[PDB]
């Protein structure tokens, strides 16, 4: 983590949403994304060092490249590879729902990133449309993977108060005790999201959604229209949304599934999508 004004090395161009910036390298000419974070009272950047070193050693085509961080004037600027189409959520809010094939390509590319992340003993944890970014070439990039500020404040005010927590609580509070196969589940939900513009139960209260998942006789969600999709896509959803982690398949096992291993899946499918965005 570097320790100077990133304006020295980069030129700001425009705000995007939520304060992420379009920017260009003054020397290299490469476009970048700068994710900025305010840091007021008693934030410590040195507690994000194990999570930055996870993000730095991630070197894969389907992961957003990390380029370095900048602490300056009580602000943390995280620099990254720019994806000019935004997230799949940004796109589908204009385009409407994705075709099965477009979803199939997305799922394979996401699976490829997850396979890589899992082989390194890393877990993504927040797989959804908003974190699947798309470049102008129609390639698929997973975004950064929480432990800071008002977010880390709120999250623990739930589990307990940190100074009074036991080690077993602490362990759960930081990491969740759960495994890589959680991302496989999250992908299955994302495939429904892309298909239907919302995940299952988006009109239901989040806590009740969580509660029901723990109850006996729980049924994992499904695609709403049966006839719109192939049996292969219905199977992809069945299998990713396996209730038990013990029986849910791995990312590499999922790359053998008909839906993602079928021929003719490539970035052209998303080039159609980005054309549709421009002409909606
Ligand atoms: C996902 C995310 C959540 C929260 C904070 C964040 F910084 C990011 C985030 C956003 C990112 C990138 C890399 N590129 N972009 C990016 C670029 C342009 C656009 N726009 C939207 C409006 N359109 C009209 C044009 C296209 C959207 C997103 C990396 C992260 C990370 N990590």
């Amino acid at each position: 983590i570097f320790n100077r004004d990133p304006r020295d090395h980069y030129d700001l161009l425009q705000r995007l949403g939520g304060e992420v910036f379009k920017a260009r390298d003054k020397v290299s000419g490469d476009l970048v994304a700068l994710k900025m974070v305010k840091m007021e009272p008693d934030d410590d950047v040195s507690t994000l060092q194990k999570e930055i070193l996870i993000l730095k050693t991630c070197r894969h085509a389907n992961i957003v490249a990390y380029h370095g961080s900048y602490l300056w004037l009580q602000k943390l600027w995280i620099c990254m590879e720019f994806c000019g189409a935004g997230s799949l959520q940004d796109i589908y809010q204009v385009t409407g729902s994705l075709s099965e094939l477009q979803i199939s390509y997305v799922c394979r590319e996401v699976l490829q990133g997850l396979a890589y992340l899992h082989s390194q003993k890393k877990i993504h944890r927040d797989i959804k449309g908003a974190n699947i970014l798309i470049n102008d070439a129609g390639e698929v990039r997973l975004a950064d993977f929480a432990q800071i500020g008002a977010t880390l404040a709120r999250r623990l005010a739930f589990i307990g108060t940190p100074y009074w927590m036991a080690p077993e609580v602490a362990a759960v509070a930081l990491k969740g005790c759960y495994n890589e196969l959680c991302d496989i589940w999250s992908l299955g939900i994302t495939a429904i999201e892309l298909a239907e513009l919302q995940p299952p139960l988006f009109d239901v209260h989040p806590l009740r959604v969580l509660f029901l998942m723990t109850k006996s006789g729980y049924q994992p969600p499904r695609l709403k229209e049966k006839g719109k999709w192939s049996a292969a896509f219905h199977n992809f959803i069945k299998v990713t949304l396996t209730k038990s982690p013990k029986k849910r398949p791995s990312a590499t096992k999922m790359l053998s599934h008909q839906l993602v291993s079928q021929p003719g899946l490539n970035r052209g499918l998303i080039l159609d999508l980005l054309d549709k965005l421009k002409n909606p």
